[PDB]
């Protein structure tokens, strides 16, 4: 139900799964090395 977009860090492929906090493991890889695709886009103006 709680479903979160992962990242993955070594093989750069991202899946939707249940946010596990024991670990969400990559079906592409089987690495649980992975960060969170669903990051959120703010405007800022950097130089
Ligand atoms: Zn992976």
């Amino acid at each position: 139900n709680m479903t979160v977009d992962i990242l993955c860090n070594d093989c750069n492929g991202r899946s939707t799964v249940q946010f596990h906090i024991l670990g969400m493991k990559c079906k592409i890889c089987e690495s649980y090395n992975t960060a969170q695709a669903g990051g959120r886009r703010i405007s800022l103006d950097q130089q």
